């Protein structure tokens, strides 16, 4: 097929292979080049040699894990040499780094002897923090696995011996704990006896289970102790003394079928003939020893737990080794033992034992997941695996002993995984640290944000993350009958005791009516307009902000921008001489700027430029930083009719509001976000260290260049956040994702809390 073609082209177009080796630091100047080398480089040299324990510290080596293989088992090809297997190494290079952010070298060793491939991988100690063997046959495998590891200081792990029984294990504890099938009553039987086989069996009887019950079988039917030797040795310490010698004589009784052989390994006979809930794996990849489909043609009780991508319950190596790898490294471990093997297995079953946010959904053509029997683990490509997996690895280390480094504090931990989702994700986790910082100082009082939209999908799905982060209390308006409905539609348990309320139906809804009457009777608005404009939502919730019902509110998810704003806007105001207006971060690797504004005035004036920065000044101290105030124009310092000479009054009129702080302009954009060449070309100016403060001088300018940045620079940018109203209030767009609408409430809740105290003093 084309899949095998386009298979050559992904591996061809561009740079050939899959993988680069590129520098972390700058390396570009003179200087950068003399701190990277000599002379620079002899000092980190120098503090390891007297300190070994300085290599993790200094060098790469916390973040470094081998893939090294000698190309005897790669994939279902076979012994097809190490040079043949390279695309594989290159691939679980990807997926290490892809899931746990490890960097990766991948190690094709020319050496298929046993002895030889262990002297080769045990002189490149000092390199690696960690080994993962892969794509080695048996019985070689075995033995090169058992002198690595213990030989060699660093931990080491062939995934294809422990990864699939760790994955497979945590779907066991799944399979079991919704079948009421305790595990010292729980029959196995294991069909294909191999590198996987061994392991699984193994760690089965570690999950509270007993090799009594556990049979192996293999292409010369069920195996066991009257068997002459079978073949080697491994093989042997799990056989039992069990008297039949057929699959389907063994299949009798068996509690569950581990399929680790061939296809077509699989008959109706013995597929009736488990229990009254059998629980089997269909793990064969080039095609599954029983169908899901003719699985559920058969007893409907038969709990189905394949290998493949196109079925539900699907085991996947991905989701166990790079976790694990990410544990142990992080702790500095000397070994992958049983112990961190284990709370993979636990912490992997949990986690499947929970919700299904929407980023997994939406990953998977936006299905529905629920802890039955469709799902019983992780999806692959699920984030929360690294969150979840990883730190019960880590501390499985600290409680086994082998962890050389100590992980004090362990929510800083989690937010570091975290932090590998790049800069927004970082810029959001400390805005909801400073929520619960300010809460905490209010007594643990969370602000109450009220949704117009609590029919809106998007807004239903991302209150589901934002409840568990404790951000705010969530309102919802509209019908409860109605809501509820939709609410059990979507199936997210936590938006259970949320507060509907019904705007016609509130015990405030006339009181509410006749403080919008009293301030827009001379405005157009009459007893029965008003009457009808408090039964919508958004004016119902404007309303709650503004009497105090609410600290905030968010909308404008299901309508345009300029009817959302409008509500707010004539129920709620504007402060002293606040003006509304949209605000941007453009959120870099070091910094953070702020646009405004970017949605609401097309060509303010040098009056309301001026309040734009007053505005925008404001919300960057909000996080501890000195705002730096820069007015946008095409030109540096001319002051010329139109543009200029706007931009140039507006810095004088700001700077005479709030004296304390770098406002100037006008500039071009270069000139304020560069250091150096304010520096170099404009010396006389106030504004030193570049800005963090960008006001444009009209909507034009804004907006396009916001989207812009987000489009073409590839940088991060979040919001807009609406800024210069009386109350907490801020608008959605149509387009909004969840994510969108979470930060957008983090916002609002961060606000609040600073209008909050504010008022308070
Ligand atoms: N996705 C996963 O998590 C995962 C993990 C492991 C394996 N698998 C799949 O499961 C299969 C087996 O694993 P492997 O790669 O280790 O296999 P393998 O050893 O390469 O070959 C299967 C072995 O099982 C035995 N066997 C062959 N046909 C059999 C049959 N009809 N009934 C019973 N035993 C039979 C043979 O043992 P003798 O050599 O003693 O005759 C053979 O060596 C492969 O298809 C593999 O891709 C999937």
């Amino acid at each position: 097929t084309n899949f095998d073609q386009e298979a050559l082209l992904y591996h061809q177009q561009g740079k050939p292979g899959k993988i680069e080796v590129i520098s972390s630091k700058p390396c570009a100047t003179e200087k950068d080049l003399s701190l990277a080398y000599s002379p620079g480089v002899a000092a980190p040299c120098k503090a390891i040699a007297k300190d070994p324990a300085k290599v993790y510290d200094y060098t790469a080596k916390g973040n470094l894990v081998a893939v090294i293989s000698n190309g005897t088992a790669v994939l279902g090809l076979g012994n097809i040499g190490p040079a043949a297997g390279k695309p594989v190494m290159e691939g679980k290079g990807i997926l290490f780094k892809q899931f746990a952010g490890i960097d990766v070298f991948d190690i094709e060793v020319a050496a298929t002897d046993v002895d030889t491939f262990c002297n080769a991988v045990r002189v490149l100690e000092p390199t690696f923090g960690g080994i993962n063997l892969e794509d080695i046959k048996a019985p070689e495998c075995f033995e090169i696995e058992e002198r690595l590891k213990k030989e060699m200081n660093i931990p080491v792990f062939h995934d294809d011996q422990h990864g699939t029984a760790i994955v497979s294990g945590a779907a066991l504890l799944n399979a079991c704990s919704i079948t009421n099938r305790k595990m010292e009553d729980m029959r196995i039987v294991v069909n294909g006896a191999g590198a996987s086989a061994n392991s699984c069996a193994k760690i089965f009887i570690a999950l509270g289970a007993r090799r009594e019950n556990i049979i192996m079988c293999d292409s010369q039917g069920v195996i066991y102790k009257g068997r002459t030797a079978g073949m080697n040795k491994y093989k042997e310490y799990f056989a039992s003394e069990t008297e039949a010698r057929t699959l389907t004589e063994a299949l009798r009784g068996a509690d569950v079928f581990v399929g680790l052989s061939v296809a077509g390994a699989l008959t109706p006979e013995m597929l009736k003939d488990m229990a009254k809930d059998p629980i089997i794996f269909a793990m064969a990849n080039p095609e599954p020893e029983i169908t899901p489909d003719k699985a559920r043609a058969a007893r409907p009780d038969a709990i189905i737990a394949t290998g493949r991508s196109d079925y539900p319950n699907q085991v996947n190596n991905v989701l166990g080794f790079p976790s694990i790898f990410r544990g142990a490294l992080d702790t500095r471990s000397t070994q992958i033992n049983e112990e961190m093997k284990l709370a993979a297995v636990h912490a992997l079953a949990k986690l499947a034992r929970m919700d299904v946010p929407d980023k997994v959904s939406a990953t998977y053509g936006g299905k529905s997941f629920k802890f039955g029997r469709d799902y019983l683990i992780p999806k692959p490509f699920d984030t929360r695996v690294l969150l979840w997996v990883a730190p019960e690895v880590a501390k499985a280390a600290m409680k086994s002993g082998v962890a050389t480094r100590a992980i004090e504090d362990w929510d800083q931990y989690r937010e570091s995984l975290e932090a590998q989702q790049g800069p927004s994700k970082v810029f959001i986790r400390s805005a909801i640290n400073r929520v619960h910082q300010n809460s905490e100082a209010n007594g643990g009082e969370l602000p109450r944000i009220v949704f117009p939209e609590g029919t809106s999908t998007k807004v239903l799905k991302a209150l589901a993350t934002l409840v568990e982060e404790r951000i705010c209390q969530p309102i919802l308006l509209g019908y409860p009958e109605r809501v509820k409905e939709k609410i059990k539609a979507l199936d997210i348990p936590l938006l259970n005791d949320v507060q509907i309320v019904h705007p016609s139906s509130h015990p405030k809804y006339f009181s509410f009516v006749e403080k919008l009457y009293s301030l827009r009777q001379r405005k157009g608005i009459n007893l029965g307009e008003a009457e009808r404009l408090m039964a919508d939502p958004n004016y119902f919730a404007a309303m709650m902000v503004n009497m105090g019902e609410a600290d905030g509110m968010v909308s404008g998810s299901s309508i345009n921008y300029a009817d959302a704003v409008r509500p707010i806007l004539q129920t709620i105001g504007t402060y002293k001489e606040g003006i509304p207006a949209g605000l941007n971060f453009v959120l870099l690797e070091d910094k953070f700027l702020v646009l405004a504004d970017t949605t609401v005035n097309f060509n303010p004036s040098a009056e309301q430029c001026a309040q734009i920065a007053l505005q925008a000044a404001k919300i960057v101290e909000y996080f501890g930083i000195e705002p730096r105030v820069a007015m946008l124009s095409y030109s540096n310092f001319s002051g010329a009719e139109g543009t200029p000479r706007k931009m140039k009054k507006a810095a004088e009129i700001a700077r005479t509001l709030r004296p304390d702080l770098m406002i100037e302009g006008d500039m071009q954009a270069d000139t304020a976000v560069n250091p150096e060449i304010m520096e170099r070309l404009f010396p006389f100016s106030g504004l030193k260290g570049g800005a963090n403060v960008l006001v444009f001088p009209n909507l034009e300018s804004s907006n396009i260049a916001y989207k812009l940045i987000q489009q073409i620079g590839k940088a991060e940018v979040i919001g807009p956040f609406l800024t210069g109203v009386r109350r907490s209030a801020n608008v959605l767009q149509r387009t909004t994702t969840v994510d969108g609408i979470v930060n957008s409430v983090v916002f609002t809740a961060l606000e609040a809390q600073f209008i909050k105290d504010a008022l308070k003093a």
